[PDB]
């Protein structure tokens, strides 16, 4: 589960959540699931209005936001629209091939064997999937 | 500073919260400035209600909720209208006489000297502050 704003992982949200992902903008650092917890606004990347957010939430300042929730996700559905088809396998094609990157938070769901890269064995997972070859991603 | 569900008052929102508020519900133990901070939905009144919603929100799975969030006392004004006069006087003097009872979360604005109790101190401490005789509740 990705708990949004939950940078470190550990359940809760708190300032040590901020401080890593302050560094991160200064120079990147984050995992993909990390990316994901990242994206507090939701707009599929990561940034300084995303810290910007956290900080305000941290603060006690904040207006209504997700943060402390459970970021729905699905392996291998990277436009997030709740089904694994073949309009996901062309998002990781194009990223693999260098014709279009992948958002910083979808990163997660792209990476169907878990390891913290997308390349061509997560592209053949999906397509697997896809053609129900195999029941369930890795990850 | 009250920030809503921060019982323990740590800045922060946490598993620890959640443990103070539900051993509160088995044997009352909150001071009011905790009851404050336990009224998770705004309604006066600290109860399961407020636990579960904690609960949800620890769990990733909360709606649209004020934790995390600072709840604005002004000390003196029990009605929450931002100004100290008779009528947050009233409030506390029929909460002292038994002839109505203060919520959960104006105790924390009621207590002048800050000793968890609601009494005649409290009801004379802020006739002063109201008349001018002392510049600041203690
Ligand atoms: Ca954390
Ligand atoms: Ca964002
Ligand atoms: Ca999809
Ligand atoms: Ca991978
Ligand atoms: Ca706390
Ligand atoms: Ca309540
Ligand atoms: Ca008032
Ligand atoms: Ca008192």
């Amino acid at each position: 589960s990705v708990k949004i704003g939950d940078i470190d992982g550990n359940g809760e949200i708190s300032s040590i959540d901020y401080a890593i992902l302050k560094s991160h903008l200064i120079n990147s650092n984050l995992t993909f699931k990390q990316l994901a917890a990242a994206d507090v606004d939701g707009n599929g990347y990561v940034n300084s209005i995303d810290l910007a957010i956290l900080q305000m939430y941290l603060l006690g300042k904040g207006g209504t936001s997700d943060i402390g929730k459970n970021r729905i996700y699905t392996y291998g559905d990277i436009d997030n629209n709740g089904i694994v088809d073949e309009n996901d396998y062309i998002l990781i094609c194009n990223h693999i091939n260098g014709t279009g990157q992948l958002s910083d938070a979808s990163l997660f769901a792209a990476d169907a064997d878990g390891n913290n890269v997308i390349d061509q064995t997560d592209r053949i997972l999906i397509e697997k999937y896809i053609t129900g070859r195999i029941t369930h991603l890795p990850v």
